[PDB]
C-alpha cells in the first residue's frame, strides 16, 4: 500500500509558508523563529505494519509510530496533544491531527523522487520539500 519509496532519510530543502502555518497553530514568535530556521531530517521507517516517522532537528525531535487507519495520540513538536490518524490516499500519506475543536492535515507525497509535505490548516497551506539522502 505505502510505497516503500517513502522509507528512508529525508532532508528538508525547501519550506514555504511555514511561518503562517505555525502562526495559525498559535505557535509563539520565538518558537516560530527557530521553527523557520530548522531544516529537519525526517526518517520514515516501517516494522511490519507499524510506520515510524522521526523528525530530527537541533531545535526539536519528534517521533510518531502508527498503523495506517488507527487513531493514535500524538504530542506534536509545539506540544499539542492531538488525536491523529494517518491513512493513504492516492499514494499520499495523509496525517490528520485533531485537538479541541481544530484540525490540521499534513499530506506527504512523492513527487519526482522528492517528498513533499503540505501542511494545511483552513486557508493556510505550507509546502515543504525534502530530498532523500
Ligand atoms: C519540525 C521541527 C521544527 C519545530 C517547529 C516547532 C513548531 C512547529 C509546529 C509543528 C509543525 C510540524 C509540521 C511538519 C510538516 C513536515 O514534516 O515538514
Amino acid at each position: 500500500g505505502m510505497s516503500n519509496k517513502f522509507l528512508g532519510t529525508w532532508k528538508l530543502v525547501s519550506s514555504e509558508n511555514f511561518d503562517d502555518y505555525m502562526k495559525a497553530l498559535g505557535v509563539g514568535l520565538a518558537t516560530r523563529k527557530l521553527g523557520n530556521l530548522a531544516k529537519p531530517t525526517v526518517i520514515i521507517s516501517k516494522k511490519g505494519d507499524i510506520i515510524t516517522i522521526r523528525t530530527e532537528s537541533t531545535f526539536k525531535n519528534t517521533e510518531i509510530s502508527f498503523k495506517l487507519g488507527q487513531e493514535f495520540e500524538e504530542t506534536t513538536a509545539d506540544n499539542r496533544k492531538t488525536k491523529s490518524i494517518v491513512t493513504l490516499q492516492r499514494g499520499s500519506l495523509n496525517q490528520v491531527q485533531r485537538w479541541d475543536g481544530k484540525e490540521t492535515t499534513i499530506k506527504r507525497k512523492l513527487v519526482n523522487g522528492k517528498m513533499v509535505a503540505e501542511c494545511k490548516m483552513k486557508g493556510v497551506v505550507c509546502t515543504r520539500i525534502y530530498e532523500k539522502v
